[PDB]
C-alpha cells in the first residue's frame, strides 16, 4: 500500500506565475489540454497499489479546487483529498504537520511531488529500487549543464552506491553535475527526521531540502535514483509552453488518441497538436508545433498558431499569425493581428538558456520572452503584440513591442 | 444657486501612465491626505449658494466610494451624489445624457470640474466675472511652455475681451501657450449647444473639448479666465506627488492645523509634512519634506521619509530610508531596508515649467521614475527596491532594480 | 423599424426570489429549460423589422448577464443591449431617463415588456391591432378571476372604441374582469406625457400604472387589446414552476424538437418534458409530467420527476422520488430520498387559487408550496422534503417536513 | 506559564436554533457591546502568568475575523492565533490535531473554552483548585433543573473527592442535578488520553471530546469537578444572546464600571443597564430601556424607545420608533413610528435553577413566538409593525408582517 502527497503552493508561491494565475490557482493552470497537477495524479493513479492521494497547500478552497477534486475522484477510481495548512509551513513542515493523515492505514511508503515539476513520473522505477534497498529517503535525479545546475539543489553522489554524498541548495559555485528533480520516495521512518528538527527549531516551518536534505546527506539516510526522461519545472508563465511541449511529445507513448491527427478534410496540423473536442477549428487553419487547444476555443479561418496556448473560451478570428504565446481565458483576437513572442525555455541541459531570474528586465528593457495574454483581453484588428505582457481585462487600441501593459 | 457637476473617470479610461494604485480608484487615490476629488469638493463648498455636489463616472459603486460620499455628505453638510453612466459616453456625453438630475432646481450656473486637475480652485473669481457677463461658457487658463503646451489643449484668445477666438486639442504644431485647466462654468444656456452636437451624432458619446469647444470657437460662445495659482494635473504617479507637494504648500494658507509643526518632544518635521492623528510615529523618526502619512500607519524607530506618499496601514520597521516613492496600503517595509525612486520633477531653468508625465516606456525603455509599491507588499530586511513597481499581494526576497516586478 | 425594451428588475426585485435568487439573478432563471428574458428576445425577434432590444434594470452587470448578453446576440443575429439605470427609478422612470437611446434612428414603435410575465407575447397581432390605431398606448388585458383580478391591475374598458375608461392599480375592491397583461405598445409621442410626470415631481422616478395609466384614463390616449393565450407572471419562487408548465405545453405549437421524444431506449415520458442533451438520463428512470432537466444532471436508476425542475449540475441517485420541487445548481439528492411539495399555481382564472402573498406563513404555519432546494444543497439518503424551503450551501441530515431550513 | 484554547466553530456545525447572524461569524457576533469571545479573551488576560491564546476552528480566515485578531492582539498585549483545522474534526479532534502548536513552550496547564458560553470565568479560583490536586481534567459545572439538564451534559460526582463517576452526553432519562459548563483545564498530559482514542479510530481522524474522552475516563480517577455557583449561560440562538447580553450587563458593574451609561440628565434618558458606543449618536428624547446593548455609529432618532434590543453597528432608528427584544442587523434602517417587537421566553419565574433553553425555529411544525431578526441592510418603512418576525439580509419591506419568516 502506498499513497502520494503532491505539495501544491499557496497563493504567495504562485505570484512569480501572476499574469495567467489571476483566474485559475498555478497547480489548475492547463499545461498540454489537462491541469499541472492533473498529469502527477494521473501518473500516481497508473501505479499499482495507490491507496489515496493528498494535496498540501495553503490555498483557500474555492470552486476551481473543489471542482478539480470532485472530477479528478470520479475521474481516476481513487480519493484525492486536500490538507490545508493553517500557514505556510516550508516545504517539510506541511508534511510533517499532518503525519497522521499520511501515515493513515500505515503505508509501505508514500511520494512526495512538487507540484511545479514537469517529468516523466518514473514512480514504478524508483518503486523497484526502493523495494531492493527499504532506506528512509529516495530521490530522483538528473544530470543538468554546469552553468544551469546552479539554480537547482545540487547533489554529490557516490556513483558505486548510488548515495547522496553531498547536498547543496542553489549553490553560489559548482558543485554537482546531477540535480535534484524534486520527486521524492519517503519511508514511514522519514518522518522521524523530521520531528527532530521541528524540535531543534523550538528550543514550526521545516524546509525539506535546507534542513533536512543537507544536514541528514553523507550518513546514509537519503540516495537517488537518476532519471534520463524529460524534465522541467513550471516557474513561470513561460515555462509552461515548454513544459507543453515536452508533455506534447511524452504523450505519443502513453495518450495516442490525444494528439490530433492530420485530417486532410479538417484543418490543416503539423507536429504534435492537442484539440479538445469542444473546440471548433476552422479547416483553413494551420496549428504548428507544439499548440494546445482549449475547449470552447473558436480559432478563425486562415488562422496560424505555433507553439502557443490558446486557453479556454478564447476567440481567435480569421488571418492571425500567434507565434509563442499564451491566449488566456476568453481572449479575443482581431483580424489581421500578430501575437509574437520569442522562445525562452528552462532548458538545464542546454547552455544557451537565459536561467531562471525573478528580475524581467535586464537594464531597463524587457527580456524577450513568451507573450502572456491575461483573462479577457480585447486585441483589435490589424495590430501586434510582439514580447509583451498584458493585464487581465485590458484592450488595447494599438501596436505594443516589448512592453508591459499595466 | 449653483450645483457643481465633478467629472471621475471609469476604469479604463484611467490607463495610468504609472499606476498609482492597482485596488482602489484614482479619484479616491489620497493626494496631501485627503482623496483627490475631496480637494474639488471643499473648494466648491466653499463657494456661497453651492446646493448639491454630483459625481459623473461609469466606476462601479464598490463600497469604498459609497462609504466616502457618506463620509463627505455629513462632513461638508452638502449632498453629495453619484450618478453613474450605463456606457462610458466621453466628457460631454455625461453632462448631456444627465441634464434632467443637473437642470433640476434650476441653477443659476453650473461648475464642470475634471476630477484629476489639482489647483487652486478660484471659483468665486470665476463667479464674478460670470456675474458680470454672463456668458455660456467659462473656461480656466493657465500659462504654459511652448513645448508643454502640446499635451493640453492650446486657447488662442482676444486678450481684451476675454473671448476665445480660436482651440485646438492636444495639437501637433505650436498654437498658443494658454492651456484649458479643466475647470470650467456652465451657464444653464450651454446645454442647449450640447444638444445640437448630439443630433450630429446620430447622421451618443459627445467629446467636450474636440466637439463643442473646438467647433464653436470664435463664435462668442466661449470666454476664458486667465488664473495666477497653482495648477498640475494627476495623470501618473510622480504628478501625484508633485501635485501632493503643491497642496501641502498651500496649505498654510488654509489649514495651518493640517500640517505637522515641529514638535521638538516627538518626531522630527522639516518642510511640509501631513501627518495622521490615528498614525502613530516614533520620535526618533524625522520626516522629510513634502510627505504625508495615512491613518493608522505605524512609522517605526529611526525612519527617514523624503517625499513619499504612506497610505493607509503600512507599517515600516527601524531604520528605514523612503525616498520619490509611493508605500500602498497595508505595505510592510522590513529594517534597513531602502525604497528609492526618481524624481522626474519639472526644469529649474524654464520660467514656466508644468512637469510632463510620461506612460512607462520612453521608446521601449523601462524609465527612471517614482517606486510604487503594492497593496499588501511585504519589502523583507535590508533590501533595495529602486525604481520600480510592484504588483500588489507579493513577498519580494531579494533587491530589485528597474523593474516591474509581477 | 420597431424596438423592444424589457423592463428587467434590480436586485431588490429579486428578492421575492431569494432561494434561486442567491445564486443567479431572476430574469435569468431558466424558466422551461432557457432563461426567463430569453422568451421575450425570440419572440421579439421573430417579429419582422425588429431592430434592437434593450434591457432597463439596475443590475450590476455580473459575467452571467453579460455572458447572456454576449450569447443572445449570436444567438438571434440582433443586437441586445443593456442599459443600467443609477438608481431604481420605477417602471417608468427608465423609460424616460433613457428615451434618446430608445428614440435612436427613429423606431416606428417599440414593446415595452416585463421581465417576470410569462405569456404567449403575441406582439405581431398588437402590431397589427396598432396600426390601424395608431394611438400611443397599447395595452394588452385578459380575463382573470373576480377574487384573483385583484392582485392584478385592472382595467375597465369601453367595447365599441376599445378604449379604457377607467384605470385602477392592485384595487381593493372589485373594478373589472380584465387585467393587465404586462405587455405594452408604446409609440413615439407616448413619451410626452411621461416627461409631463417628470415636472410634476419637480415641485425623478415614474411609476408606470400609476402616475401614467392611471391618470390617462378615459382621455382616449390608453387602447387596450384582449388576449385569449397564455398567461401569467413569476413573482415568486414556486410561479416558476408553473410557468415552466405553461411554457413546454406552448413548446408542441413552435418547437417540438425540444420536447423530449418518449423513445423506446429512453426513460419512459408522459406529458411535456424537456431534456437538455447534456444532460444524462438511466433508462430505468420516468419522467413524468412537467418536468425540465438542465445540462449536466445526472438522473439515476429508477427516479421518478414529476412536475419538477432540475436546474443544471444536480445529481440524483437511484430511486428517489421528487414531485413539485425545483432543485437547485449542483444540489444531491441521496438513494431512496423523496422531495415532495404541494402545487400551489398562481393560476388568474382558477378561484381557488392563492393571492400570491409574499407572507408564506398562515398563523404561525408554513402554507404548502413548493418546494425548493438551494444551491448546492446536499440531500442524505432515504430521508424526505416535504413543503420546505433550504437555503443554499446546506447539508441536512434527517427529514423536515413544512419548514424553512436556514 | 499558561495558554488558553477557545473552540470557536464553524459556519455549518452551528445550526443557529434562531438564524442571528447570516453574514457575521457566531463568535464574532456583538454580546453586550464587545464581540462574543471577547469576553472570554479579557478573562482569559487576566490570568497571571497567561501567554497566548489560540482559536482553533474551522472558519476560513477573511477580513472580519482578522481584523479582530488584530485589534485584540494589540488591545489585550497578547498574541492571539487562529489555527485552522483542515476539516471539522470535532471537540477534541482539534486539540490532538493541533498538538504541538499548543504544548509549543511547555505550558504548565492550558484552558480550554466553548465559544458560545456566557459565564463568570473564574479561571483562576479553577486554577487554584487544580494546583492543590494537579489532575489531568478539571470540569466547570454548575447545577441544573432536573428538566433542563436533558439539554446539557449532565455530570455525576462524589461529593467528597469532587471527582466523576459517570458523565453521559444529553441524556433522555435524568441523570444528575449538575451540568458541564464548557470550561475545561487541561494537564499537559491531558492529550496523552485523547491520542488513545485516535489509535482506536484507525483500527476523517475527528474525535468528539464529551463523547468519547469523558465518557470513557469517567470513574478512573482522571477527571475532577469544580462546582460555581456564578452566571452561565449559553449562546445557542438569539434569545439566550439577548439574555446573556442581559446577564453581562447586570455583571458590567463589578468589573468595569466605566460602560454602562449614566442617567445624564444633560443626555439621553436612561433606565435599567443600557451599555452606548461612544461613536453611537442618541437624541436627548430617546430613552433606552433595560438590557441594550448599542453598536458603534448607530445614530438612535427623537424618540426611539428600546427595551431588551441589540442594535449592531451602522444602524439607522429614525424618530418616534419602537424596538422591543429584537436584534437589528448592522445597516439597517427603521423609518418613523415603525415597531419591532418580539417576544422573550426566557426562564421559567418559579423554578428554582431555570435556564433559558434556546428552542429551535419550529415547536411542533408551527413558528414558535421568539425574538425578531432584522438582518443587514433591511429597510423597513415608515409606520409598520414587525412582530416575531425573522427577515432576511438585503431586503425592503412595505407591509406590516407577523409572524413570519421574509425571505
Ligand atoms: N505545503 C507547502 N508547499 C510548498 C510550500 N512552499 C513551496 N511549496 C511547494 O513546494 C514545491 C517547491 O517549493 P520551492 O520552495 O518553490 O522550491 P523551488 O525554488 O521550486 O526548488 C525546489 O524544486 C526544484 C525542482 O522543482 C529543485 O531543483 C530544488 O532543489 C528545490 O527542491 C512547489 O511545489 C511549491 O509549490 C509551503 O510553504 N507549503
Ligand atoms: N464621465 C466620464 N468622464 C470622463 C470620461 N473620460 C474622461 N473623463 C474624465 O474627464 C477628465 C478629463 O478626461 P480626459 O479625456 O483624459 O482629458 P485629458 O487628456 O486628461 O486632458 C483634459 O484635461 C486637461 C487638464 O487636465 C486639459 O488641459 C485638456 O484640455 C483636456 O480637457 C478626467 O478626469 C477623466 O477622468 C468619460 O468617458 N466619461
Ligand atoms: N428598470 C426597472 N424595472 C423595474 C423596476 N421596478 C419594477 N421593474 C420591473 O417592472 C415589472 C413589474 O414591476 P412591479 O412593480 O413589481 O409590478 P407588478 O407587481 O409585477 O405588477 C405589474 O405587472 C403585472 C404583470 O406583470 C401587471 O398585472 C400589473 O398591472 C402591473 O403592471 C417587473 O418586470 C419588474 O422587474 C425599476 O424600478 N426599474
Ligand atoms: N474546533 C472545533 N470546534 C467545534 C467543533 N464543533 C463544535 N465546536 C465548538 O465546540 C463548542 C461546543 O460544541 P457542541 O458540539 O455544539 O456542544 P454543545 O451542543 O454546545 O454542548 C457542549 O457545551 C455545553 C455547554 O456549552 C455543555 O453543556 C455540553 O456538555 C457540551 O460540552 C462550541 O463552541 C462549538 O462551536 C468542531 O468541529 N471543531
Amino acid at each position: 500500500m502506498l499513497k502520494a502527497v503532491i505539495l501544491i503552493g499557496g497563493p504567495q508561491k504562485g505570484t512569480r506565475f501572476r499574469p495567467l494565475s489571476f483566474e485559475v490557482p498555478k497547480p489548475l493552470f492547463p499545461v498540454a489540454g489537462v491541469p499541472m497537477i492533473q498529469h502527477h495524479i494521473e501518473a500516481c493513479a497508473q501505479v499499482p497499489g495507490m491507496q489515496e492521494i493528498l494535496l498540501i497547500g495553503f490555498y483557500q478552497p474555492d470552486e476551481p479546487l473543489t471542482q478539480f477534486l470532485e472530477a479528478a475522484q470520479q475521474e481516476f477510481n481513487l480519493p484525492v483529498r486536500y490538507l490545508q495548512e493553517f500557514a505556510p509551513l516550508g516545504t517539510g513542515g506541511g508534511l510533517y504537520h499532518f503525519r497522521d493523515q499520511i501515515l493513515a492505514g500505515s503505508p509501505e511508503a508514500f511520494f512526495v511531488l512538487n507540484a511545479d515539476v514537469c517529468s516523466d513520473f518514473p514512480l514504478s522505477a524508483m518503486l523497484e529500487a526502493h523495494r531492493r534497498q527499504r532506506h528512509p529517503f529516495l530521490l530522483l535525479g538528473t544530470t543538468a549543464n554546469r552553468t544551469q545546475s546552479l539554480n537547482y539543489g545540487c547533489i554529490v553522489e557516490n556513483p558505486q552506491t548510488h548515495e547522496v554524498l553531498h547536498y547543496v541548495e542553489k549553490p553560489s559555485t559548482f558543485i554537482s553535475d546531477i540535480i535534484n528533480c524534486g520527486i521524492y520516495l519517503f519511508s514511514p521512518e522519514a518522518l522521524k527526521p523530521l520531528r527532530d528538527v521541528f524540535q531543534r527549531n523550538q528550543q514550526g516551518t521545516i524546509r525539506l531540502e535546507q534542513d533536512v536534505f543537507s544536514a541528514l546527506a553523507g550518513q546514509g539516510q537519503i540516495y537517488v535514483h537518476l532519471t534520463d526522461g524529460i524534465w522541467s519545472q513550471i516557474k513561470s508563465a513561460g515555462s509552461a509552453l515548454y513544459a507543453s511541449r515536452l508533455y506534447l511529445s511524452r504523450y505519443q507513448d502513453t495518450h495516442p488518441e490525444r494528439l490530433a491527427k492530420h485530417t486532410p478534410g479538417g484543418p490543416w496540423i503539423r507536429g504534435n497538436v492537442y484539440i479538445h473536442p469542444t473546440a471548433k477549428v476552422a479547416p483553413s487553419a494551420v496549428l504548428g508545433p507544439n499548440v494546445s487547444i482549449g475547449k470552447g476555443v473558436t480559432v478563425g479561418e486562415g488562422v496560424r498558431l505555433r507553439e502557443s496556448i490558446v486557453l479556454h473560451g478564447a476567440t481567435l478570428q480569421e488571418h492571425t499569425c500567434v507565434l509563442h504565446s499564451i491566449v488566456g481565458w476568453g481572449s479575443t483576437v482581431g483580424r489581421w493581428a500578430r501575437v509574437e513572442g520569442t522562445p525562452s525555455d528552462p532548458n538545464p541541459n542546454d547552455p544557451r538558456a537565459r536561467m531562471d531570474s525573478e528580475s524581467l528586465f535586464k537594464d531597463g528593457k524587457l527580456l524577450p520572452a513568451i507573450t502572456i495574454l491575461g483573462c479577457r483581453v480585447r486585441i483589435p484588428a490589424e495590430v501586434l503584440i510582439l514580447n509583451s505582457i498584458v493585464l487581465p481585462h485590458k484592450e488595447l487600441s494599438r501596436s505594443f513591442t516589448n512592453q508591459i501593459i499595466l
